[PDB]
């Protein structure tokens, strides 16, 4: 049936412009795309016209995430599901389409107040190859896995739940991550394609909506030449190099000029639909920097 | 629709426990993992957290058949499946399935009173790899084929069969054995993932529940050595070497501390979805020591 | 250069050709040629007119191994560089060829009395493809790795070893065998092609020129049913079940009907020019009947 | 023609026997096997019997290295190409062969000091499968590769290239690193197998005959561990993760009990005939400790 | 070294060349290039100019064979070996070799009359593709094979195998077959590429040089159809279709308008250069049209 | 032996850097090096430091080819073998070996003028990875097949083939196009290594040493891109876009500023050691703007 593909795109504010088009370039190969808007430029990270849209005079978070059907029967079948179990949507016009340059658009909130939006029909600028900001070995791992996965703020992860799993996500906890209160903190992951996982969240306090990004690079030397340039330009890194144990990918977490974080990676698994969890990294992810909603200890 | 996926884990309960200890890390590679529980211990063949839970102060038998299923909404489903046919269900509280360390839990009792448990996700230690009992030159199989296969008593084939089925798996009669008496003994043997089968059963008595409990070993190698550990330690071998037709693995049967047998083998087939029956093994399996339920011709 | 490919074909004496008839094709699967000749029949194993030539009225051991060599020129360089280094050979006439079936013929003996032959040119009968002696799952091992392997009786080791190795064999000591007195066997394996050994010798004295032949089947229920064969009929098995670490088959040994041993087996390794040695097997090879030449613990 | 084909074993001398055996264990995952011998313990990594002697009442320092030759006509003819070219060799009797669990063994020194020894037929306890001394997700690479590759102490560049040119070794200067004194310091690397090389070395001043030993894992998991053990229990890391420009191994160097470094590593490439240099590494391997004769910017 | 590495071309002479070019066409499938020139013209399988000059005025049987060798440095060193052997050849001026639209030509004959000629640099036309004289399922069997094969007259095989030998050629006697009269026909086959075989002969009276040529489909519906227009056309069939024990190729004998074979054939072996042979073939090859020099009994 | 492998790279000078430096990234998409030289720029297609060294206050010209060994070993054998066939080389010192950035240089002219520069040990920048001077779909075909290929004047064919032929590559005349006047124009074409030639050459007058520059790309779009740019910008097209019979790729031949002309291209066929000949391309390369050189009917 009708289910969500993939994490299309999705759409950040920020305070400071010129910073971030330095970071995304500079830090992590990103590519700025500026089309001559006053209020925003883009980020591209493939074929797509883009992934990221930088929204200026923002809040320093996310703003919305674009989830892709298949095509316009998916589109019009996931939205009269939404409508029937309850939920508030609004179906689109041609303007505010064209805005995110797609050929039908939805918007809705998630149980968490997470902007959402469903759409089909992607621009794809195949006469404009991705061109890194900076020198790379390789590129980004997206396709039929979209661009990366996020964990964002939930007030209630069964109602996150069952709104995911209407839009066609499937899993659940993964994590119980002992805690020296004596507490257990529980997070939840869920996927949509072959990435491991496209979406996740727990029912931990945040001042964001967006806890983090994750990108994937197909190069582990890549990865490493962006670690080498946190370290070398002294940006916080919250989580140092590790492997979790369901995504299995080396991965670090460091500051983005916003304040959340970015999950630079390498070597993510497959999904799988059979449910497990874990109590414990594989190895390393270590504190370092606190301060961004990730001081556990994960081994 | 809603199946059992694999035999996730199985309890036993013994009256020796350092001489299991002894036998499962010696005699088969097994690993042992002792959490300082008073009443019991573990055993591991891969990176799940156990396999085997051996409960002390017991019967020497079979304490429960653990059955995993893909995740809640599975659980869920085969739950309301087994109430709707007239089978009698608890769905656990949170205290019971942590006991099992499992994220969700049901308990029932198969027709031949064998207890049964059906579960969704088990803890995996991606942290802590396997580490065999004896130094071994390969692992086991599980994965997607679970921790092996059992043949436990029942009273009426038919109602067996009817249970399982109602669970996902398939099979049915697969050897006709001919006996002295005249008689034939029948065997129907059930599938539910790739495992040439995962449980089996015929009309025969027992003093036990569990007749015997295959594990299977990736290399020849290992299965060949443990072989050799049973005759050096003169342990019953009650079927020598040999090849059964349907599940096509070389393998023995032999005794543990408990009485009820061990199958070790090697290069299990594949199951399949096409019915046929047999009347004799390909080689081998010569009864050795009686007195285990096996003392048949299958030549 | 010019070297032995392949151990091509042996030619043995037995005192009792009806019961020789009867072990290879019941026991083992060979198949039974009569061409009508008053003295001998064959044994094939392949599209070779024949492997194995059994003379009657004879001593119940080894005439001749017979080594190929690829053509004409290699024949002739080999001749050549064995007059040259001082071994006494005698290229034989039309008749003599004719006799053994091949294009060209010469006839030495080896540093151990062992009657030796080099020939180019076999029989191959692609009309009539391989009939085995009974039902078989599979087939030979031959091919490009000969027929199989024989250990057979030297007096002076390093006198045997340069013999070989001019012929173009490589290898050397493998095995150390700690024995009670206290001293050590020493056994050297060497090849000529993929087959990991195909001539392998001691200075253990023998009353045979032939300790044992190993013949390979493709499929191990073959193997399986062999050893259940000599199992069922009461025939002397020298070495049970067992893999040694050298070649790495699955092998067992067991009686002629000329006192010599055969030893069928499954799953050979590749021949390594890299020579190392070994103090034990993998496991079994341990000794039931004795008097064979082979009482030595494998382990 | 006769060549090295991989390093073989080494012997080191330690002063502190118990903690290198907790060291090798616990840090490394390697094999403890105790012969029961006053003066030296043995390291495995593989089915070898060992790749490591330790011998007690030690320098703290490299003994020996062992190169290993295919067989003996490969030994033979390297014995006499060193004496051809002025080069003093001993070969060693039965008794000292046997010290070293070999078939073959000389004994030299290479041009910089460093006891050199050349072997054929290593012992292989192939009924002896290896046993980390904790759990591993994989092993190590061995096999055609040897144990690892090492840095040692030369004088003479040219010298060093010429003797181990003659063993069969190639290769020549693949760094050269600018120094804040304004000079370049050039290392040299040579390989003889797959792995990118064996021995390295430069004109560099130095206390011990051994910079570092490089010990490869199968597995990304194995080697983060590792890194892991030496972060939380303290030891010295002189270079962080990084991948070198020529092997391409993710690695990192951290000091042993001896005061020499270890070089944990996964993923090299394999080694190429075709000479090239460069001036810096991929990433990382930023300096942390010093002290241990790597005190180089390599970025 | 300097060797012929195919069967390039070959020149026939005929007495109906309007016979021959309807021949070629229907029956074959090849394709007919007519230059315009008054006394000859030619027959294509591939990119190749031509394969097969076919010259008027003619006397019904092969003019010469032309051989390949790979370039300049080759011809040169063949040259000269067969000058030192004592054989007469002639190195070509340009004109003669534009004639056979070659780079380099020389010119000798065999040991038994056949016009033999050594070439490099054929002329390929890649502009032209093959285009078959009839509709075809498939194309030819060239590339690194060469056009095909031919058994042509000779009357010493001893001195023909030494010249084709020095040429590169490997190969001996392959068929023994025997005859009513008591005798045994010999039959050498010799190849200098992956084709079974190029060249072959025996001392059997002939009144053409050449007895057959065989040229071979890619698909067996193509070699199918050829035999049915043979069949249809009431064209004499000498031998039936059948497979011969050493090429193993699917193939029959039928007359060419010129009275010598064409043998065209489907799943031709690849050549070995270990000698054996064989007393017959696999199947068929039954003798039916008489008179064309294969009257034998190949069962 | 000792053999050139791969065309390493060239230095050209030219009358106008700043129009180059635009040409090299808009239209073919290298990457600009510029290292502050008041005199030079370096152009880059892969990890190599550069390819192309762009000098100022030039002749418009090829200054030099830079021609790969494999290492010093081969560097000495084949200057030796220079020496002994009578050609003029020197070695050169530290000085003009580092202006190169190669580890060992020698210099030396061809038989028609061209310096010819011989190296080994080129400097690869590992941590610097191809950044293209436009967007790219894919990246360029170097590698084991080097840098491109060129043709370039020579005076005598038959000398010039003497002299490469010394350097290892192999080849000969592959083109014989006619031309109006009723000559043909032979070119000859000589590879040393995957790549279809490296150099070729025939005897027409040149005002310049370099005829074209082939630079091959990994994808279509790429190629078609370029081809597009030429257009767009009204830059001289040569030859229309075709694919020569010889190396099987798609190309079109372009002015460069300096007069001369660049070839970039698509899917270059493997190189082949058997010698032909063609008489045309397979299709295009129709002749558009002229003055170039190659105004030649190749259909
Ligand atoms: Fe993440
Ligand atoms: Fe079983
Ligand atoms: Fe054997
Ligand atoms: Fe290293
Ligand atoms: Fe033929
Ligand atoms: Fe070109
Ligand atoms: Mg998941
Ligand atoms: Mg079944
Ligand atoms: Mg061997
Ligand atoms: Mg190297
Ligand atoms: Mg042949
Ligand atoms: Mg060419």
């Amino acid at each position: 049936n009708a289910a969500v593909i993939e994490l299309g795109y999705m759409g950040i504010s920020v305070k400071d412009p010129d910073a971030w088009k330095s970071f995304a370039t500079d830090m992590l190969g990103l590519q700025v795309l500026d089309e001559g808007e006053k209020d925003r430029f883009y980020l591209r990270m493939d074929y797509w016209h883009h992934r990221i849209v930088v929204h200026h005079n923002g809040q320093d978070d996310l703003e919305y995430l674009g989830w892709r059907v298949a095509g316009k029967p998916e589109f019009e079948a996931l939205g009269q599901k939404l409508i029937d179990a309850g939920y508030k949507i609004r179906i689109c016009d041609k303007v505010e389409a064209q805005e995110r340059m797609v050929l039908g658009l939805m918007k809705t909130e998630d149980p968490g107040g997470n902007p959402t939006e469903i759409f089909w029909g992607p621009r794809i600028d195949m006469s404009n190859p991705f061109h890194p900001g900076r020198p790379l070995h390789g590129k980004f791992v997206t396709g039929d896995q979209g661009l990366g996965h996020c964990i964002v703020r939930q007030t209630d992860v069964a109602e996150a739940h069952k709104f995911y799993s209407l839009l066609g996500f499937r899993g659940d906890v993964e994590y119980r991550i002992p805690l020296p209160n004596g507490m257990t903190a529980e997070l939840s992951f869920m996927h949509c394609n072959a990435r491991d996982h496209s979406i996740a969240f727990g029912a931990m306090p945040a001042a964001k909506r967006l806890n983090h990004l994750m990108l994937e690079y197909t190069h582990m030397e890549d990865l490493g030449y962006t670690h080498q340039q946190f370290v070398k330009n002294e940006i916080d890194i919250a989580l140092q190099l590790g492997i979790h144990a369901n995504d299995k990918a080396l991965t670090f977490y460091g500051a983005t000029p916003s304040g959340w974080l970015i999950e630079p990676g390498w070597r993510g698994a497959t999904a799988i639909d059979e449910a497990e969890y874990y109590v414990g990294d594989i190895f390393g992810h270590g504190v370092e920097a606190t301060g961004y909603g990730l001081d556990v200890k994960l081994s």
